[PDB]
């Protein structure tokens, strides 16, 4: 019981997503209930959608770059008033008094539900940003800037702030630095854009050789390396202050590590199942620091929007319907998209 919408959503192993409708929840007493005018696509929404760990909770509805105009708001409901233009990040929950939460890092909490296939506070299935409208909480939602698009704003709703984040808290955005990202897409694409945004010095390196028409013009790197080549490797010995990972899957760290000077930190991102290996030798040799991020918290997610407006970002979107979903995912298979996808919802969504 709450106020019903439409959405499009998948239902078994083969993503194929169908309409959908459901009942909301009511937007109080800390609820923000938007109109979401466009959504957003990237690979988690396939893997969640496939299984790809074999835990996809069908009925479900993909969406966690969302975007759009607020409806209605709780009673305690304060910052946000009626007629912004907000956006929700994957988040969508947490607990309160856990100190990984006092302290501003309330994705570092065990207690989190998402924007889909979750199970919200109350009991539903967290449904996502395919859907017409949503109801978060008023925590998890991020107002948005004046001229910020409301295209340009949704990508960086997670892969915008993914790699933010990293570059803020092992010390890495005052400026200088040399940077090398590896794996030129979504995660790499943003990287290489608010890196050298920070007057940084960044490589990229690539499984191909590919992607170097969008690296060196049109992203602005300083050089393009393949990783599985040993000679323009090797003139990159102790190169640069970071490496940071996109590649989604088992690959070996010594290759990638040794590209780093000393106190160097490869922030791997990507959710790689199958352990990783190292040798603690050639971290001995530089006192090199291997770790993971994971996506922002919400006061990095208000900074790193009023950052990507300020030094003016942005990203070649192909900004399709809602009828062109499973199209915009086959595509997003063959890895086609044209740099990045929007969603609008502004589209196909009525009824059943
Ligand atoms: N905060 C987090 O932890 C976080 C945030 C967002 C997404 N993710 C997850 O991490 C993954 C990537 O991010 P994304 O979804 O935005 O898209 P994405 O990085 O565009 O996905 C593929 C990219 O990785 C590279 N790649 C693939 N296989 C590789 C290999 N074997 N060796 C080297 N490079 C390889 C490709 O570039 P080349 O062909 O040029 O080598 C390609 O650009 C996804 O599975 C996503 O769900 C994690
Ligand atoms: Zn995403
Ligand atoms: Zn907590």
């Amino acid at each position: 019981a709450e106020r019903k919408t439409t959405g499009w959503a998948a239902r078994d192993p083969s993503g194929i997503l169908s309409p959908y409708t459901y009942t909301l929840r009511e937007t109080g007493p800390e609820d923000v209930n938007i109109r979401i005018i466009c959504c957003g696509i990237c690979h988690t929404d396939l893997h969640q959608t496939k299984n790809d760990l074999g835990m996809s909770n069908y009925p479900m509805v993909p969406g966690h770059e969302v975007v759009g105009e607020v409806v209605e708001v709780g009673s305690d409901v304060s910052k946000f008033t009626v007629g912004d233009i907000v956006g929700v990040g994957c988040l969508v929950g947490c607990c309160g008094g856990c100190s990984p939460c006092e302290r501003d890092l309330e994705q570092y909490c065990p207690k989190k539900i998402w924007s889909y296939n979750d199970v919200y506070i109350n009991g539903q299935p967290t449904q996502g940003g395919f859907a017409k409208a949503t109801v978060v909480h008023q925590k998890f939602v991020v107002k948005i800037p004046e001229g910020m698009a409301v295209e340009q704003a949704a990508p960086l709703l997670c892969a915008g702030v993914t790699v933010y984040s990293p570059l803020s808290h092992f010390g890495l955005k005052q400026p200088g630095l040399r940077g090398g990202i590896l794996g030129l897409g979504g995660v790499g694409h943003m990287g290489v854009k608010i890196a050298k945004a920070m007057g940084h010095h960044v490589t990229v390196i690539s499984s191909s050789n590919k992607k170097r028409e969008e690296a060196l013009q049109d992203l602005g790197a300083d050089d393009y390396v393949i990783g599985s080549d040993q000679a323009k490797m090797s003139e990159l010995a102790d190169s640069l202050d970071y490496v940071i990972d996109t590649v989604p899957v088992h690959h070996a760290l010594e290759p990638y590590l040794s590209l780093l000077k000393l106190d160097g930190k490869l922030i791997l991102m990507g959710v790689i199942n199958n352990p990783l290996q190292f040798l603690t030798p050639l971290l001995m040799l530089g006192r090199k620091v291997i770790t993971g991020s994971f996506i922002g918290s919400m006061k990095e997610t208000e900074e790193m929007l009023e950052f990507c407006k300020e030094k003016g970002l942005s990203s070649i979107i192909e900004v399709v319907k809602m009828d062109y979903v499973n199209t915009a995912f086959e595509r997003l298979e063959k890895n086609d998209v044209r740099y990045r996808f929007v969603v609008d919802v502004e589209g196909s969504n009525l009824d059943a």
